[PDB]
RNA sequence: UGUGACC
C-alpha cells in the first residue's frame, strides 16, 4: 500500500502554494460518506480553509474506503524544475570532446552546428521516443534526492554516491538550461538550437544510471559511463562490453548444471580446467588498452584486478560492467551511413540448399494441404504494417491515405489490382524504401519494407521450415517448447578435459555482401529440387512465387534518404524484412559452422557433440582423443579464424574449455547470465502505444533487468509511474490515479503491488472496481466503423470466408470480421479516437466509479470462489539445488533453491490438442485458445459442424466427437486456456518448477468426487499460493484443501464462462517477447 | 495520419 502514500509526498514535494483525496465503496452508506467528503473538500479548498477537520470527521472514510485517486490543484505554471536543478548544479560542467567519434554528427556539438536552419533540423538521431519528458525525469530525481537527504549508515552512502553523480547531470544542464519538450513529448529546433544535441537523451541515460547505483562499484561505474558517454557516442558499449568474450573463457568450471534425457537440469559436480593459449591473454589486453585509451580507467582496472584470480565468486563485477555498457543508450546513425558499410562456396551452398530440401520434402511429397492453399494463408497472416507508399484510398465514400497494407490489399482486390501471381521488381525501377534497427552498443542496421506480395509468397513455406526447426536440436531458438535454461545444459554437458567449446558472432557476415549470392542461389537451388517433386499445380506454383522472391532480391536497389532528398542506390546485401528473415538466417548461419568445422577436420581430428546457431551466433563443442592443451586450443583457434578469413567473413571466433558467449545468453564458470541492459528512459522508435501502456512497459523492463542483475531503485519507477499515469483535466487541474487502480487485475492494471506477486481481488471494493473498469475496456471508433461498413471492406471480409470454409461459418466469420477490424488499430487516427475515449471515460469513472450488470466471469472470480477453502500451516523446505543463475535477486533465487527450476514453456495456446492438430491436417485456419476454448465446450452436433465447415472430412469429423480424445482436449484446452490467464510462462513464474515435487508436498488436496477442471485449478492456486508466499516471506505453508463435493459442480460450470483480460500489464508481457 | 519490415 505504500505507493498511495509515495504519491503524496511527490506531489507534496512537486507542488508548494492542494490535494483532495477521493475515495470511493461497494457499500452504499459508505459511498455517500465518500461522495459527502469528496464536496466538502473541494469547497474548503475553494475557500482556503483547513481540511484537517473533515480528516477527522471522515475518518471513517479513511479507515475503511478504498483511495480511488488523488486530485491535484497546482497553481504554478509547470515551471519548478528550473528553479529546483540550481541546487545541485554546483559542479563544473562537462565539456564535450569533439575529437572522440568519427562521424562528425555522433560528437556533441552544438545543435545548431550540425544543423544551420531550422529545415534542417532532425531529432531523428537524438529523439528519446518516449512519451515522458527530460523535465519530468529531473524533477524524479531530485524528489528522491530529498527524500534520502536524512539518511544514516550505507543507505545514506547510496545517497551520496548519487548525490555526486545527479550534480554532474545538473551542472552540464543548467549551462544551456532544461530543454522543454511540445505535446508530442518531442525536442523541436527552436529548444534545441542552443543546447548541445544529445543534451536530452544523454541526460536520460545518466539518470538512469545514476538512480541504478547502489554498491561503491555501481558508483564507480556509473560515473565513468556518464562522462566518457557525454562526448563517446559509438564506440563506449562495445569497448566496455568487448572483454567480456573472452573473460567466460577464463573461469573455471567447479560444478555446473546439465541436461538430461529428460531435457532437464541436473546438478554435475565435476571440474573443467579453463585452458587459455597465451595468444588470447594479448588480445584481451589489447581490449584492455582500447578501453584506456579511450578514456577509461576505473573500469580497466576492474577487469585487471579479477583477472589475477579470475574467481566465479567475484566475477559478479564482470556481469555488472557487461551489462551496465548499454545503458550509454542506442547508437543513431544516418540511414546512409548504416546502409554504407555493406569458389570456395561451393560446400556452404551446397548445404543451404540442402537443409532447404529436407524441411519441405515431406511437406511438398504428400501435397501439403498448407503449401497449396499457401495463398489463402498469407492474407490471414497478413498484418497492418506498411507496404512502403503512401497511397490514396477511397472507403465507402472516404478519400484517406494509408501505407498500412491491411488496406492496400482491400483497394487493390477492389479494383482488379490484386495480382499476388505477379511478384513487383525491387530493382532500380522499384527502389525498395527503407526501415531501420537500432540498438545499444551496435552499429544501425537497415530494413527492407517490401510489398505485401512478398510476404504472401513466402509466409507459407516459412511456416513449414519453422516446423522442421521445430523439432530438430541444431535450431536453439525453435526448438522444442524449450527456454533458454535447456541451451545452457546442453553447451556444458559434455565439457570435459578432452573437449573445447567453439563460439562465434557471425552478425557481420549476414550482412557481408560475400553472403548474398551463395544465399539467394543455395536457396533456390533447393526451390528446384522441390518442384521436381509433385506435379501440383497449387504447390508448383507457390514453390514457384517463392523462387522469385530470392530472384529479385538478387539484385535490389535502395532508397536512401540524404537530407530531405532520397537517392537510390544499388544494396547488395541481404538486409532483412523479408518473412524468411531468421529462419533463412539460421539455415545459413548453420550451414556456415557446418562448412568450417569440415574443413579444419584435415587437421585435427575432434568428434562433434554439438552444433548450435542461435540468432546472430553458432557454436559447437568438440571431443579430441586426448587431452587440450593450450597450444592445441591456439592451434585449431588460428585454423578456424583462418578458414573464416578464406570466406571474406568479418567475424569473431574464439575457443574455449569452459564457456560461451552470445548476443542472448553467456556462461561463466559453470553459470548462466543474461545481460541487463534494456534502456528505461530512451526507446529504440517511437510506436502506437499509450502513456499507460508505456508506464507498465517501464516497468515490465524494470522486472526484467532486475531479475537480470540490474536493478533501478523501485522509488524512481513508481515515481514515474505517477507522472506517466496521471489525466490533466484542465491546466492546473492533474488527476493521479491510486494503487487500486494501477495494480488490480483489471483491464487498467500497470504493475504489481509486489513485485514477483500477481495478487487477484479478494475483497468486495476489489472486485467492485475489477467489474467497473471493464465496463469501459473496448471503445468505439467512428472512422472504424465507416471503413468496417465500406464494400471494399465486407467483400475483403466475405472473399475470405468463401475461400477459406465449405458450409456456414459464424464462429469463424464472426471472428474474420473482427481481427480484420482490430488491424484497422495501426491507423493512427483510429487510434487516436480511441484514446481519447478510453481518457474520458477514465477520466469519469476515477472520478465516481459507476455501476455495471457484471454478469461476465474472469479468472479472479473463480479463484476468489476456492480460496475460503484451504487451510494454512507453517512448513519447512529445505534448500537443495545449487544456484546456477547468479544475478537473480534472492527472494527469487530461494524459490528456485528450494523446489528446482524448468526448461520448458508451459502450453497456453492449445496447439497440442487433438482437435487443433486436426485443423491443422485439413485446414489453413489457425483458432486462438480462446476459440478453442469456447468450440470444444458446444454440444457435440456443434462441433461437428464447426469442424466439416473448415474442410475437416466426415469420417475424422465423426471418429472425433465421441471418442475418448475429445473428452481430453475438453480438459487439455481449459488447463492451456487457464495456464495462459496466470501468465504462467512471464516474469518470475516462467523459471520456477511448478511440478516440483518438492511442492507438491506442500499441496494437501483430497479428491472428493473426480472431475479434472476442479482438481485442476485447486492444485494451482495452491501451488501460487505458497510460491507467492515464499517470494514474500522467505519460509513456506502447507495447504490444504477440504472445497465441498456440492460446490466442485458449481465451479466446474463457472470455468467454461471464463473472461480474458487485456490490459496494459498484459500487452507489456506479450510486447517482451 | 510526424511512423518506419519479420517476429
Amino acid at each position: 500500500g505504500k505507493y498511495n502514500l509515495i504519491l503524496s509526498e511527490y506531489l507534496s514535494f512537486i507542488y508548494n502554494s492542494v490535494q483532495i483525496p477521493i475515495y470511493y465503496s461497494s457499500n452504499s452508506e459508505l459511498e455517500n460518506r465518500c461522495i459527502e467528503f469528496h464536496s466538502k473538500c473541494l469547497e474548503n479548498s475553494k475557500n482556503g480553509l483547513s481540511l484537517r477537520k473533515l480528516f477527522v470527521e471522515y475518518n471513517d472514510v479513511i479507515e475503511n474506503a478504498t483511495l480511488l485517486s488523488i486530485l491535484s490543484y497546482s497553481y504554478d505554471k509547470y515551471n519548478a524544475v528550473e528553479r529546483k536543478l540550481v541546487k545541485y548544479a554546483k559542479g563544473k560542467p562537462l565539456e564535450a570532446d569533439l575529437t572522440v567519434n568519427e562521424l562528425d554528427y555522433e560528437n556533441n556539438k552544438m545543435t545548431s552546428e550540425l544543423f544551420p536552419t531550422a529545415e534542417e533540423y532532425t531529432d531523428s538521431l537524438m529523439d528519446p521516443a518516449i512519451l515522458t519528458s527530460l523535465s519530468s525525469n529531473l524533477n524524479a530525481v531530485m524528489f528522491w534526492l530529498e527524500k534520502h537527504e536524512n539518511d544514516v549508515a550505507e543507505k545514506l552512502k547510496v545517497y551520496k554516491r548519487r548525490l555526486d553523480l545527479f550534480t554532474i547531470v545538473a551542472s552540464t544542464i543548467n549551462k544551456y538550461g532544461v530543454p522543454r519538450h511540445n505535446a508530442k513529448y518531442r525536442y523541436e529546433y527552436d529548444v534545441m538550437k542552443d543546447k548541445p544535441y544529445y543534451l536530452v537523451t544523454w541526460a536520460n541515460s545518466s539518470i538512469e544510471m545514476l538512480m541504478s547505483v547502489f554498491s561503491h562499484d555501481d558508483y564507480l561505474i556509473a560515473k565513468e559511463l556518464i562522462v566518457l558517454s557525454y562526448s563517446n557516442r559509438s564506440t563506449l558499449a562495445k569497448l566496455v562490453s568487448s572483454p567480456m568474450s573472452i573473460l567466460v573463457a577464463l573461469v573455471d568450471i567447479n560444478g555446473t548444471f546439465i541436461t538430461n534425457e529428460e531435457l532437464e537440469l541436473e546438478f554435475s559436480n565435476k571440474y573443467v580446467r579453463a585452458i587459455v593459449p597465451d595468444q588470447t591473454f594479448d588480445e584481451l589486453n589489447q581490449m584492455l588498452d582500447n578501453m584506456r585509451k579511450a578514456g577509461l580507467v576505473d573500469i580497466p582496472k576492474m577487469i585487471q584486478d579479477w583477472l589475477v584470480d579470475r574467481s566465479i565468486e567475484k566475477f559478479p563485477l564482470m556481469a555488472k560492467i557487461y551489462s551496465w555498457s548499454f545503458h550509454v543508450g542506442f547508437r543513431k546513425q544516418k540511414m546512409l551511413d548504416a546502409a554504407l558499410d555493406q569458389e570456395m562456396y561451393r560446400e556452404y551452398t551446397m548445404l543451404i540448399r540442402d537443409e532447404v530440401v529436407k524441411m519441405l520434402e515431406e511437406p511438398v511429397k504428400h501435397d501439403d494441404h498448407l503449401l497449396r492453399d499457401s495463398e489463402l494463408a498469407g492474407l490471414l497472416s497478413m498484418s497492418s504494417a506498411s507496404n512502403g507508399e503512401s497511397r490514396q484510398l477511397k472507403f465507402g465514400r472516404k478519400t484517406i491515405f494509408s501505407t498500412k497494407k491491411n488496406m492496400h490489399v482491400m483497394d487493390d482486390m477492389a479494383n482488379e489490382r490484386y495480382t499476388p501471381g505477379i511478384i513487383p521488381p525491387v530493382n532500380v525501377d522499384k527502389p525498395i524504401p527503407l526501415g531501420r534497427r537500432d540498438v545499444p552498443g551496435r552499429r544501425t542496421r537497415i530494413i527492407f519494407i517490401l510489398p505485401y506480395e512478398y510476404f504472401i509468397a513466402q509466409h507459407a513455406v516459412v511456416e513449414k521450415m519453422l516446423i522442421y526447426a521445430k523439432h530438430t536440436r541444431e535450431y536453439a531458438e525453435f526448438y522444442s517448447q524449450s527456454n533458454q535454461l535447456l541451451s545452457y545444459g546442453d553447451v556444458t554437458r559434455f565439457l570435459s578435459n578432452n573437449t573445447m567449446v567453439l563460439y562465434t558472432d557471425v552478425s557481420q557476415w549476414d550482412s557481408s555482401q560475400h553472403n548474398t549470392q551463395p544465399f539467394r542461389k543455395g536457396i533456390i537451388m533447393g526451390l528446384d529440387i522441390l518442384a521436381n517433386m509433385t506435379n501440383d499445380a497449387k504447390v508448383l506454383q507457390t514453390l514457384n512465387l517463392y523462387k522469385q522472391t530470392q530472384i529479385n532480391l538478387m539484385d535490389s536497389y535502395v532508397q536512401i534518404p540524404d537530407g530531405n532528398v532520397i537517392k537510390k542506390i544499388q544494396y547488395g546485401a541481404v538486409a532483412s524484412g523479408e518473412k524468411q528473415t531468421k529462419a533463412a538466417n539460421s539455415i545459413a548461419n548453420l550451414a556456415l559452422i557446418k562448412t568450417v568445422l569440415s574443413r579444419i577436420s584435415n587437421k585435427h581430428s575432434f568428434a562433434t557433440k554439438i552444433i548450435r546457431v542461435d540468432g546472430d551466433d553458432n557454436y559447437a563443442v568438440l571431443q579430441f582423443n586426448t587431452e587440450v592443451t593450450k597450444q592445441m586450443i591456439q592451434d585449431v583457434s588460428n585454423d578456424v579464424r583462418e578458414t573464416y578469413a578464406r570466406m571474406n567473413a568479418k567475424v569473431k571466433a574464439l575457443v574455449s574449455t569452459v564457456g560461451i558467449e552470445i548476443a542472448k545468453r553467456y556462461i561463466a564458470g559453470g553459470k548462466i547470465f543474461f545481460r541487463a541492459g534494456i534502456n528505461l528512459l530512451n526507446n529504440e522508435k517511437r510506436g502506437q502505444s499509450t502513456q499507460w501502456d508505456q508506464a507498465a512497459i517501464l516497468y515490465s523492463n524494470y522486472i526484467v533487468n532486475r531479475l537480470r542483475g540490474f536493478e533501478t531503485d523501485r522509488e524512481f519507477i513508481l515515481t514515474k509511474i505517477m507522472q506517466m499515469t496521471s489525466v490533466a483535466i484542465t491546466g492546473s487541474l492533474r488527476l493521479f490515479p491510486s494503487e487500486r487502480v494501477l495494480t488490480t487485475n483489471s483491464t487498467f492494471k500497470v504493475f504489481d503491488s509486489e513485485d514477483f506477486i500477481i495478487e487477484y481481488g479478494t475483497t468486495v471494493d476489489e472486485v467492485y472496481i475489477q467489474r467497473a473498469f471493464m465496463s469501459l475496456s473496448s471503445q468505439k471508433s467512428g472512422i472504424a466503423d465507416e471503413i468496417a461498413a465500406s464494400s471494399t471492406f465486407k467483400n475483403y471480409v466475405t472473399r475470405l470466408s468463401e475461400q477459406l470454409l465449405f458450409s456456414k461459418n459464424n464462429i469463424v466469420s464472426r471472428g474474420i470480421a473482427l481481427t480484420e477490424k482490430a488491424k484497422l488499430n495501426s491507423y493512427a487516427p483510429i487510434s487516436l479516437e480511441k484514446r481519447r475515449a478510453q481518457i474520458s471515460a477514465l477520466l469519469t469513472m476515477l472520478q465516481k466509479p459507476v455501476t455495471f450488470k457484471s454478469s461476465k466471469i474472469t479468472i479472479n472470480d473463480i479463484l476468489r470462489d476456492i480460496k475460503p477453502f484451504f487451510t494454512v500451516s507453517d512448513a519447512h523446505l529445505p534448500i537443495q539445488y545449487q544456484k546456477f543463475m547468479p544475478t537473480l535477486p534472492d527472494n527469487v533465487q530461494y524459490i528456485i533453491q528450494c523446489i528446482g527450476s524448468r526448461t520448458y514453456q508451459i502450453e497456453d495456446d492449445g496447439s497440442k490438442s487433438a482437435i487443433s492438430r486436426l485443423i491443422s491436417k485439413y485446414s489453413v485456419y489457425k483458432p486462438s485458445i480462446e476459440e478453442l476454448y469456447k468450440v470444444i465446450s458446444l454440444h457435440e452436433n456443434e462441433i461437428q459442424l464447426y469442424l466439416i465447415s473448415l474442410g475437416i472430412p466426415k469420417i475424422d469429423a465423426d471418429t472425433y466427437v465421441g471418442s475418448k480424445i475429445y473428452s481430453r482436449d475438453k480438459y487439455r484446452i481449459l488447463e492451456s486456456y487457464v495456464y495462459n490467464l496466470l501468465s504462467i510462462n512471464y516474469g518470475c513464474y516462467q523459471l520456477f518448477d511448478f511440478n516440483s515435487p518438492d511442492l507438491e508436498k506442500l499441496i494437501r488436496i483430497p479428491f472428493k468426487g473426480k472431475i479434472p477442471a476442479v482438481t485442476f485449478i485447486l492444485h494451482l492456486y495452491a501451488k501460487l499460493e505458497v510460491i507467492n508466499y515464499a517470494i514474500k516471506n522467505g519460509s513456506w505453508i502447507s495447504l490444504f484443501c477440504n472445497y465441498p463435493k456440492s460446490e466442485m459442480i458449481k465451479l466446474w460450470k463457472k470455468m467454461w464462462n471464463i473472461t480474458s483480460l487485456r490490459s496494459p500489464y498484459t500487452n507489456a508481457n506479450f510486447f517482451q517477447e
